[PDB]
């Protein structure tokens, strides 16, 4: 039923839109959706939504670039060697799709978390930051998270100010007479340790000296650095 006037209603979608979306499918992190030739995903994780037109030159594509979404906005064209960013929207050759949508998928970091009352039980909810600025910097410098460097979690000690990876957060609040369980709710720095500048930098591209990290998070950084 919804297996046929779903098979009918796909078989009848226009090849182009075929072909994007098969690009996208097998990106898990996101739920998927088509309508005409809109592609529509929503970030399972954080819920952002990423709606790709699927247009048939770059003519179009310009035409399309001016859009609100609410969300990312990508243009894909059959075109080849193409990439920029117009009006905010993403324009580009499909077969970069695939590696597009992962780095995106790699830039929704969570940042912290809150519990909260509802229908009388605690929910918790879970801050997501899209790191756009980062995004655009490791694609010009064909950076790869996992590969070319990591983002992680610190917290910023209200007792030292000093900065200490999440891990070692709960060992070192500790140390302050502070239990981390009694907490109901954090926020964290996202910082990028770069393998290959064996450095780290904010979420903007900005160098953190070292001095900015506990003693504890310095060694860790030392550690993943290597
Ligand atoms: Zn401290």
């Amino acid at each position: 039923g919804l297996v046929p006037r779903g098979s009918h209603m796909y078989a009848e979608l226009s090849p182009g839109t075929k072909k994007v979306y098969t690009q996208v499918r097998y990106l898990d992190d996101y739920h998927w959706e088509i309508e005409g030739s809109t592609i529509t995903g929503i970030h399972k994780k954080s819920n952002v939504k990423v709606v790709i037109d699927v247009a048939k030159n770059r003519e179009e594509a310009d035409s399309l670039a001016g859009k609100d979404v609410n969300g990312i906005h990508i243009v894909a064209i059959p075109d080849n060697g193409v990439f920029y960013i117009k009006n905010g929207s993403f324009v580009l050759t499909y077969r970069y799709l695939k590696a597009t949508l992962a780095d995106i998928n790699d830039h929704i970091v969570w940042s912290g978390f809150k519990v909260v009352e509802d229908n009388g039980k605690l929910v918790q909810e879970d801050v997501y930051e899209y790191l756009g600025a980062a995004l655009v910097n490791h694609i010009k410098n064909n950076a790869l998270a996992g590969q070319d460097y990591i983002f992680w979690q610190f917290y910023k000690c209200e007792e030292c100010g000093k900065y200490v990876d999440i891990e070692n957060l709960e060992a070192h609040l500790r140390e302050h007479g502070i239990k981390l369980h009694e907490k109901s709710e954090e926020h964290y720095e996202v910082f990028e340790l770069n393998f290959r500048e064996g450095k780290v930098f904010d979420k903007f591209g900005g160098e953190v000296p070292m001095d900015k990290f506990s003693s504890e998070a310095r060694e860790f950084i030392k550690e993943v650095l290597s």
